[PDB]
């Protein structure tokens, strides 16, 4: 019974994230870079969260340090990015988490293949 | 066999409407929107009303109700089939204008009944064409 966890500083996009999300029957938890530690602590424990969708980040430190933080929470947390440049920028360590980068809307092919992807990720990872 | 269609969703609750066209843009499904003070309009925009593959019809604060708003498409196209959005066909209706309400859709739709209503739309389409 897992959640994703939507993180994601373009509000608009978001909004439009969830729309189609819940049209797919798949639930969520919607927070931004600055208050994703609160919402996630409505989570029972963070295995709960079965990957996180990002989009962009516009905190000090930008996604690589978001990153940096999801990992120190739950270092077998996937990454999906949604909606943002694919980047070679990111140190490979933290790039590993990042399942596949998707496109703004993903396909929905793409999206229900790289959800099951991170199906598989978390259960290998336990 | 085929032809390039459009689904055409007439709309009152703004918000659903965008919603819905999200949805559509992400199944990618071709869609004209609007409301119905404006429908005529956007439809006009149409090759014509055969490039409708149906109606999405939601709430309908036009001059009158719905069944007029119905009316109307039924004089425009008598084959153009009707998808109600967010609403079970109502029983108090007349046959000749329930016959063309194909499905009624759940808000938030199901992919599933999305799918199964448009096909029953494309069916309906070529049936009388």
């Amino acid at each position: 019974e897992t959640k994703l966890l939507l993180i994601d500083d373009n509000l608009d996009r978001s909004r439009d994230l969830a729309v189609i999300l819940n049209f797919l029957g798949e639930d969520q938890l919607t927070c931004n870079s600055e208050d994703w530690r609160e919402v996630a602590a409505g989570l029972s424990n963070s295995r709960e969260a079965l990957c996180v969708l990002l989009g962009s980040v516009e905190s000090k430190g930008g996604a690589v340090e978001l990153l940096k933080q999801l990992a120190s929470w739950d270092e077998y947390l996937p990454i999906l990015l949604i909606g943002e440049p694919a980047p070679a920028d990111w140190p490979e360590e933290l790039r590993r988490r990042v399942l596949a980068s998707l496109e703004m809307p993903p396909s929905y092919n793409k999206l229900l293949d790289s959800l099951h992807r991170a199906q598989v990720y978390r259960e290998m990872y336990d």
